[PDB]
């Protein structure tokens, strides 16, 4: 049985290899686990919520890596907390946050270009673009943004120690648990949003806030960043800057790039019964993982699955997975990496990796998929 997850050679190409639409694989820890790889296989066991169980608490949840065996929105609370969160994720919310998100991007490629031909990208500009929009969708006041930046860049960079990872996150929780008693007071920012529900219900606590604050920002950080980064090396190994920088066009090169990338690789599942996904016999307590990369490379849905077109025609992929644990953050996502793509190839036309990519380094196995740094000149 092979190993999953493994290492990804070229960080923005998936381990691919595995026979579809379902197959036998060992995870870190020897545990045995299907690895759902179709594409009509992956949406059906993401749809049936019941049968395969995302419930991190319950003993035979799957763990795919050692540190994450060591926030969330449990089972009951689930649709609750979902349907506080979607109240802030509207398409008239993420529109809205549009020149916001241009005026954050501008700014951290003003510094780019101030440091000059030679910087590492991902420190300048993946990293803190995510981050700060968090912010900004959050209410965080401009005045904290280098702090939160600073702090979330600790969790997430995975150069940080597990204690200095620690750390930052206290950190973030200490300054959220300070800045959300002073919401709910004529703003319109998701902390608003949440004290709103909190005061209209009274069943919330605010601990419980922050959670659910300190839950967007590391689902929607280090994915967002790995995303843009690898984008941007896809780009640039396709010569393709020039089709992200136009407005008709980045939506369809930012489609494409969620589909090649799967930066959330897979996503664990477990069967709370016996059931059958393609005619495979799947006994209650078994790990189920679905390879959201794998499904999105299924020549069926996707022929010539490897190629880089934006044209592409079909199904959606399921970078963002499906059903109802499908990415809330989806919409400010596209919006975060078409504006962050447009803008860096617009202004930098003649942006090239200042390094062979055989040496951008990638990240581990078990975590969110991407390079530690993107070294580039213009
Ligand atoms: C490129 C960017 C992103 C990727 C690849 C991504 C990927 C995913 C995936 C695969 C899921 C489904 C988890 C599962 O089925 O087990 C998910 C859920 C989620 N994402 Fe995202 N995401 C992105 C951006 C964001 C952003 C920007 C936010 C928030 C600001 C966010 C917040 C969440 C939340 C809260 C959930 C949980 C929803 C639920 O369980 O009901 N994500 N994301
Ligand atoms: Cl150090
Ligand atoms: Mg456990
Ligand atoms: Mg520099
Ligand atoms: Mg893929």
């Amino acid at each position: 049985s092979p190993q999953y997850p493994q290492r990804r050679a070229c960080p923005y190409r998936p381990a691919g290899g595995y026979e579809r639409p379902v197959t036998r694989v060992r995870l870190y820890d020897g545990r045995p686990a299907w690895l759902v790889t179709g594409h009509e296989t992956a949406r059906q066991v993401l749809l049936d919520a019941a049968t395969f169980s995302s419930d991190r608490q319950h003993p035979a949840f799957p763990a795919l890596a050692a540190r994450f065996e060591a926030i969330g929105m449990d089972p009951p609370e689930h649709t609750a907390q979902r349907r506080m969160l979607i109240s802030g994720f509207t398409a008239k919310r993420v529109a809205t946050l549009r020149p916001a998100i241009t005026e954050i991007v501008d700014s951290l490629l003003d510094e780019v270009v101030r440091r000059g031909p030679g910087v590492d990208l991902v420190a300048t500009f993946t990293l803190p673009v995510p981050s700060v929009v968090i912010c900004r969708l959050l209410g965080v006041p401009y005045a904290d943004h280098e702090f939160f930046e600073h702090q979330s860049r600790r969790i997430a960079a995975g150069t940080s120690t597990a204690a200095e990872s620690a750390d930052a996150f206290g950190q973030l929780k200490r300054y959220l648990l300070g800045l959300i008693e002073t919401k709910g007071r004529g703003g319109e920012d998701m902390l608003d949003v949440l004290v709103d529900e909190q005061v209209a219900t009274g069943t919330v606590t605010t601990p419980d806030l922050v959670d659910l604050a300190l839950l967007l920002l590391v689902a929607g950080h280090e994915t967002t960043a790995s995303t843009l980064a690898l984008g941007v090396a896809l780009l640039l190994e396709q010569d393709g800057g020039a089709v992200a920088a136009d407005p008709t066009r980045v939506g369809a090169v930012v489609e494409e790039i969620l589909r090649h990338t799967a930066v959330a690789d897979g996503v664990a599942r477990f069967a709370t019964r016996d059931t059958e996904v393609a005619g495979v016999r799947i006994a209650a307590g078994d790990a189920v993982v679905v390879a959201l990369s794998a499904a999105n490379r299924d020549p069926g849905p996707f022929p010539d699955p490897d190629r880089f077109d934006p044209r592409r025609g079909g199904r959606q992929h399921v970078t963002f997975g499906h059903g109802p644990h499908q990415c809330i953050g989806a919409n400010l996502a596209r919006a975060e990496l078409e504006i962050a793509l447009s803008r860096l190839f617009t202004r930098l036309p003649t942006l090239a990796l200042a390094v062979p990519v055989e040496e951008l380094g990638g990240k581990e196995a078990g975590g969110v998929q991407g390079v530690q740094r993107l070294p580039v000149t213009w």
